[PDB]
């Protein structure tokens, strides 16, 4: 006997006390160690209503990775309210780890392990845990990496469809590797990522029936990103400390619905914030080859709005609010007290 409720989470991680990686370093200080014997209890007869729009753990994961970037990340220049702080800048070493978060005492999590739960309603597989698993606190645009994947079929996630200034977490059922590289030998920075073309083609093209499911089966177009800034209208990541820009023209292209895609990337020393604080600028790539291989594992996209009148539908690669990376986790868990 429980009643969902709101509270303060702790982080537990694997974290090594010895490592210089600031993501380790964070963890080592912020989160204690993981629990080494889980227990999670399968519920029976026991139906629960989940809302991933509305999880408090998402505002939560969300606090702990903008504490992380801003006692990690060292930039030359901050340009944040009209003012502009200098300091040093030395490299960092930075690679996400897992994240587990933990309820206190009095309270649980409740787990979803319907596998085609869409992420609101009710889930009639419900077990509870203390911890979530390890979820790494990966920020990006467009496209969700390193994430979990959905265990049966792709899973189209929304507030509310109908609404097209909300935004679509397309969660599939295989990942497919973006293999990202700054070569050694030029333009320092200048970079490429390869996507085996075979395997994303036809992720998309499932990801599109999938689509029609939900719209009546008009025609589903893909569209760059309309307008905006570098951070949204490319997919934007960190790769070794490096903020890299990608192209994903050519990751949407309508035509293929084969061989390698090459998409066209940069490493910018000056972004914007994705933390919304303003700008910020850090000291040029490190030497020699940087390279990131990672999983695709969901999707960010936006759809069209005054479209109604014609026969199609057509969306647009999509992200900045980061706490959407974080919901595509956390969307089956939520907090109860146990009474
Ligand atoms: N220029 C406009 C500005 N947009 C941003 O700040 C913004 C959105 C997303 C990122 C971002 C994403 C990913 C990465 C990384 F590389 F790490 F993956 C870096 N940045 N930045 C604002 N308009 C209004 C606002 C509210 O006040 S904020
Ligand atoms: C998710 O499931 C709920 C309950 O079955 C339904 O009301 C809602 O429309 C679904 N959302 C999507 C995007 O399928
Ligand atoms: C992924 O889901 C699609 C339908 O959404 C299904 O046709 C496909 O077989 C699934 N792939 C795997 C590997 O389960
Ligand atoms: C969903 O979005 C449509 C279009 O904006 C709106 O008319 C409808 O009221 C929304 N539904 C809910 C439950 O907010
Ligand atoms: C990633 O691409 C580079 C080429 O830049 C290649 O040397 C490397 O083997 C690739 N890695 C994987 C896992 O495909
Ligand atoms: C992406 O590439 C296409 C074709 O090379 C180009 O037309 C488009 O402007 C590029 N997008 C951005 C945001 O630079
Ligand atoms: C994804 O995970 C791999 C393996 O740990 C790592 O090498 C890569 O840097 C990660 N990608 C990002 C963007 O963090």
């Amino acid at each position: 006997v429980w009643k969902d409720a709101d509270t303060t989470l702790f982080c537990a991680s694997d974290a090594k006390a010895h490592e210089t990686e600031v993501h380790n370093v964070w963890a080592t200080h912020a989160c204690v160690p993981t629990d080494p014997n889980p227990q999670e209890i399968h519920l029976e007869n026991v139906t629960e209503n989940f809302n991933m729009w509305k999880n408090n753990m998402v505002e939560q994961m969300q606090e702990d990775v903008i504490s992380l970037w801003d006692q990690s990340l060292q930039p030359c220049v901050k340009l944040t309210g009209g003012s502009v702080i200098k300091q040093a800048c030395p490299k960092i070493s930075f690679d996400p780890i897992p994240i587990h978060y933990c309820t206190p005492a009095g309270y649980v999590i409740l787990k979803c392990n319907d596998k085609n739960f869409n992420g609101t309603g009710p889930c009639k597989n419900v077990s509870s845990v203390q911890c979530t698993h390890g979820i790494k606190p990966v920020v990006s645009t467009q496209l969700l990496l390193n994430g979990s994947l959905a265990e049966e079929e792709i899973i189209i996630r929304s507030e509310n469809l109908t609404n097209n200034a909300k935004t679509i977490i397309v969660h599939l059922n295989k990942s497919v590797e973006i293999n990202c590289t700054r070569p050694s030998n030029g333009d320092i920075r200048k970079a490429y990522c390869e996507i085996n073309g075979t395997k994303w083609n036809k992720v998309l093209k499932q990801v599109t029936e999938k689509l029609k499911e939900h719209f009546n089966n008009k025609t589903i177009i893909f569209q760059p990103p309309s307008g905006g800034d570098l951070e949204i209208t490319m997919h934007s990541f960190n790769c070794r400390g490096e903020f890299f820009y990608c192209n994903t023209t050519q990751l949407f292209n309508n035509t293929c619905i084969n061989g390698t895609i090459t998409l066209p990337c940069k490493i910018k020393q000056i972004i914007n914030m994705w933390q919304g604080t303003g700008q910020a600028m850090y000291a040029p790539p490190i030497d020699g080859k940087i390279n990131c291989v990672s999983n695709i594992t969901g999707i960010l996209l936006t759809r069209d709005g005054g479209a109604n009148n014609t026969s199609n539908e057509t969306f647009r690669p999509g992200g900045g609010n980061i706490k959407d990376n974080w919901r595509s986790e956390l969307y089956k868990y939520k907090v109860v007290q146990i009474e």
